[PDB]
């Protein structure tokens, strides 16, 4: 077997072994099934529920009230995909050790690629995007650190982040945040270290990464391009927005010529993300300006 | 046609099996069937139970003597109900696996909150809230932690309202302690802290609750409203104070019609949680004042 | 049906499990058949019991020599009960989940009046008392404290007694200490410590109590008076002085009336405080006077 | 006759038992099967794949867009000793078996000398000592540790050689660090343990290698030159690149004899080292700068 049923199985336990890159993928494994997942339900937005039923219980306020809603909420994938180019017609020369040993390798550009454009894509071929979409929440808070004029990297930006979103956002719980390794190196290398910067293990015994930040804990790598201008953070909470659609198979479907000696080699899982609202994260900014 | 009768043992048993915040989620619970198991007793109020009877007893000071006592033991209940279709009406292009797929977050939304109208609450429809109980308490005598800022993040306050409580109920079973993150960090990975929340499991020995102050486990669970005024605390013995009255095994009431692109799975709950006696928690105190 | 001897295993079963009040008693129980048991021997507070019996035999001083220590060994317990009452009208409605999670607080309080007979009685209805047999020995000996005005003594005073039981108590192996909650604060939070008393868990080892003397496991409050006049500690070896005689294994009666729809039952217990010797525990005074 | 067949087989196990040299070998064993070992392919420059490719799935820079790449896959390890010998006329003691006291010391100095060569190795014959692969990539990046004459030993230094690693690199998660006695003789007795280098073990619980930088069980070993010019760390993640490319199982070659009193057993080895690709550690500079 080569090509065929024998470095396949364990490529998809490599691929749930490695949901362990996490730049923001512990987001909420949806775990899809049909194709167009359409629920229509009013959000979990605005209430306050009952009056638990007597005579006119706030009959006069409110009212269903704000929105609430209905969005409605329709979801499906991006049937997400990978291709291994390899030297394959002379794979036969007596090995199967090898192989493994050159297996593995490709799971991991596979994802990290795969969280790539899951902070930063278009809701196109790949599906959605952090960078796009706190670009296109329009949450450059502008310009409340200022592009690497000025290291103001204390958390008054992040204060005042975390106050514009926690009506929608909660308050850390878990509510998180995703910055550059420069913005790292701003935040932490330094004496603030506010509530925390340092260490963000500290204990450990809980769930995350490097860095805490005044409770949230902090993700790094940098899919913001460097210098001044993206967000250089992510403060979002991470529940109130976003979930993961991944449908189910990923296939390792490694079909043959494809000449050149280089034969076809696919893996291939639908996966995508979606939210329920209107914003998660405002950020940076620290911008062009 | 699905969401009438066909996954609803299915909830109550999930429902039970995530009953599970160990925060006040699980408490002195009373599986009830009355609507008010009402009783008129006199518990643990007033008496010396024996007392030697043989020659004097009880002629002088005062008769009744104090509280007495009457409350009356009544206990109603509380509907817990909640209300999320989907419009089941051209949203069924063959789905069905979505009933294995679209429930789980609704009883989230439902323990969630429970929880919120639990901690705090008018007794209006919810029972009356434990956060707002130690209000009414007043139970909450302030300060002893400064408010947000140089915070005494000691436990001279717990001892001191240890015996408080200690004068009421007795010492070390249970006494326990809700937190707030700010009193999590504030009290987890500090120094000395504090009498004990180092470790924190903190053996881990008992039945469950994060921490262990001297047998006081540690709940943050995060519902105490910042801002230097609220307690951090809640100094109360579980094992004396509060039961909870629970009444309903859940029926979920997936209704059709409702129609015109919708449908109409309106859900349930029903318990209560009562006082048991006279003031029996206390809280904070720390406040901003 | 119910208020019946089926009721009264999950009404007696409380005793099992709370005897256990480690705030008062521990001694050997005695387990006992007749009901006025009593021995005739003269026990060893004399003797002294062979030279070898050798050449001589001791025939001067003295004839007996000392008590004795011929009393004689007697017992007579004490019935014990509060009377207990339900609702004995209004649940024809099987509710009998009730009178578990109704009462246990019976043989509870019962158990918490007992005790304050049990640090403080003089003897009729109540067996004995301990600050009433305190009230005898010269136990609250003149004076140790300063009488409520920065009372000073720190195991000084426990020294002092420590070498006056040092006459046929060793040292701590029992020997243990009750003190008062009072005295729990002008002590617990001292600097001292003074070998122990902060932080006085001191492990947690094996079973102790809250707070600790050089090895002694230490209970407070209440049942003390305090008034500045007392002894606010009490020191004594438990093993050499007094015990348990205990006769009736627990009866309460679940007949009916007593009349107006409210019906009698009565929490029987007959136990008992009993010594051997003469002075054996000295404790306070620690005066007001 | 011994050391002739036999214990051979025994250094087979003994040399299962030197695996276990806890500085170096913690690699990864390719265990080759022709002679050389090499695949055919081209080291798979671009991939990075995943299959969009909707629209011009990016169609800007660059198209390749790696030059070129081949390195490449094509690996052999050496003829790698330990020439060893006795006299086999003395130990004619009635013993046949002094290899207990014979040996052990042998596969010590065989490794000894192995991990020393990954301290201190060519690439060629040997492979490679890895602060000569320091050396080659200038990654002795200056200036750290100033000459020792007032080292600035920080981790703010490793802090800028993480600034390398963990973009391609992960944070601490493997990653690893080997160091000198002298190099933790500033981190051994200090307070400086910066943002975490606590303290050693310390847990203690994993690999736990003496010194914990970030959670970096450090090797400390060193056969390293030291004074002023090093590598005073090593900031790599070992499962990075860096497999041990390995041949057979054990064999020592005994031509016994050889007269003039002296055997040949020569203990021999084909296992290696290469790396994987192109950075993968920077280390130093702890420069006479």
């Amino acid at each position: 077997s080569s090509e065929s049923y024998e470095t396949i199985f364990s490529q998809r336990i490599i691929r749930d072994l490695q949901k362990e890159l996490v730049v923001g993928a512990l987001f909420e494994e949806l775990p899809m099934s049909s194709k167009i997942l359409t629920m229509l339900v009013e959000p979990d937005a605005g209430k306050a529920t009952w009056v638990a039923a007597s005579t006119y219980g706030t009959d006069t306020t409110t009212g269903e009230e704000v929105k609430g809603a209905l969005k409605e909420i329709h979801f499906s994938t991006y049937k997400l995909a990978a291709k291994s180019f390899i030297t394959d017609e002379t794979e036969e020369d007596a090995i199967f050790s090898l192989l493994p040993l050159l297996r593995k390798r490709l799971i991991e550009a596979h994802a990290v690629s795969i969280e790539e454009a899951f902070m930063t894509g278009d809701g196109s071929g790949k599906p959605k995007g952090l960078l796009t979409l706190a670009s296109e929440d329009s949450a450059k808070v502008v310009t409340e650190a200022k592009a690497d004029g000025s290291v103001l990297v204390t958390a008054k930006t992040i204060s005042k982040l975390r106050r514009k979103l926690g009506r929608h956002g909660l308050k850390l719980s878990k509510l998180v945040l995703i910055v550059s390794m420069d913005a790292y190196y701003d935040l932490l290398e330094d004496e603030e270290w506010q509530d925390v910067a340092q260490v963000g293990n500290d204990s450990v015994k809980l769930q995350g990464q490097v860095g805490r930040i005044y409770g949230l804990p902090v993700v790094v790598s940098e899919y913001f391009p460097a210098k001044a201008n993206s967000a250089e953070f992510a403060v979002i909470v991470y529940k109130d927005n976003f979930v993961m659609p991944r449908q189910r198979a990923v296939t390792v479907e490694r079909e043959r010529q494809a000449g050149k000696q280089r034969d076809a080699y696919y893996v291939t899982q639908r996966v995508n993300l979606q939210r329920y609202f209107a914003n998660g994260v405002v950020s940076g900014t620290y911008a062009a300006s």
